[PDB]
C-alpha cells in the first residue's frame, strides 16, 4: 500500500550509499561508471550487460527514479555482481569489491527494517 | 587420459557461465545463493539438501575446483533441479530456470565437443 516519499527514501538510503564512497582505496574503482576504452578491456560490456556504478546510483538517488528501496538495493548488488563476475577472485577489484558487499550488508539491514 | 587444468577449463567453461549471468530478470534468482530467512520460505533446506548457485559455481572456476568439464556441468545442472523440485511448473522462478536450461544447453553443447 505504502507510496515512498522520494526525500524519505534519499533520506533513508543515501547514508548506506555514503559509507561504501567513504572506503578508501576501496570505492575508487565504483565512483563512475567503468570505461573499457580507457582501461583496455574490450570484452567488458560482452560480459556486463548492465553496467552500475555509484555516481549512477547517487544520480537516480538524486533524481527520484527510485520508487522503492529494493530498487535501491538491486543496483547496489548489480554493481557488485559485476565486479565479481568480470574479475577474478584474486584480483584486487574484486577484493575491492567485497569490501563495499561488507560494509553494505551492515549499513543496508537496520535501514530496511526501518523503511517496510 | 587427458588431464584439465585449472585455467584451461576456466576459458573454455567461463563463457557458457557468463551466457546465463547476461539473462535479465530470468538470471537474478540464481546470482547468490537461495535464502530461506529473507524469502519466508523455511522448508526450503528440508527439499533442497545441496544448494547450488551461479556464484558458487563462479567461485569453484575461479579456484580450480573442477578436475573436468562434466564437474562443472553437474554442478549447473544440479542448480536448476534444485529450483525445479522446489518450486511448482507455473510459477516465475521455475520458469527462470527453465530459461537458463534452454540456454545453457546451447552454450554447452559445442564447448563439451571441443573439450572431448
Ligand atoms: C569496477 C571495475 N570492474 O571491473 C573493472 C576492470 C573495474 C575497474 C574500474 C576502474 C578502475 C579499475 C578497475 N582499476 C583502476 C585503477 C587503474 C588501473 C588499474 C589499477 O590497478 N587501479 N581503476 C581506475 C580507472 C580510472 C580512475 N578514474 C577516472 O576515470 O578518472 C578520470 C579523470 C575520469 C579519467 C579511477 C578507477
Ligand atoms: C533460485 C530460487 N529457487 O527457489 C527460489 C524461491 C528461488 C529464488 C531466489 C531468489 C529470489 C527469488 C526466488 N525471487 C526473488 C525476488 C524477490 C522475492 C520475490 C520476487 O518475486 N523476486 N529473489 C531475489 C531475492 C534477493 C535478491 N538479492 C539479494 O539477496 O540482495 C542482497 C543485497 C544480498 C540482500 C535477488 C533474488
Ligand atoms: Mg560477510
Amino acid at each position: 500500500k505504502k507510496i515512498f516519499k522520494p526525500e524519505e527514501l534519499r533520506q533513508a538510503l543515501m547514508p548506506t550509499l555514503e559509507a561504501l564512497y567513504r572506503q578508501d582505496p576501496e570505492s575508487l574503482p565504483f565512483r563512475q561508471p567503468v570505461d573499457p576504452q580507457l582501461l583496455g578491456i574490450p570484452d567488458y560490456f560482452d560480459i556486463v550487460k548492465n553496467p552500475m556504478d555509484l555516481s549512477t546510483i547517487k544520480r537516480k538517488l538524486d533524481t527520484g527514479q527510485y520508487q522503492e528501496p529494493w530498487q535501491y538495493v538491486d543496483d547496489v548488488w548489480l554493481m557488485f555482481n559485476n565486479a565479481w563476475l568480470y574479475n577474478r577472485k584474486t584480483s584486487r577489484v574484486y577484493k575491492f569489491c567485497s569490501k563495499l558487499a561488507e560494509v553494505f550488508e551492515q549499513e543496508i539491514d537496520p535501514v530496511m527494517q526501518s523503511l517496510g
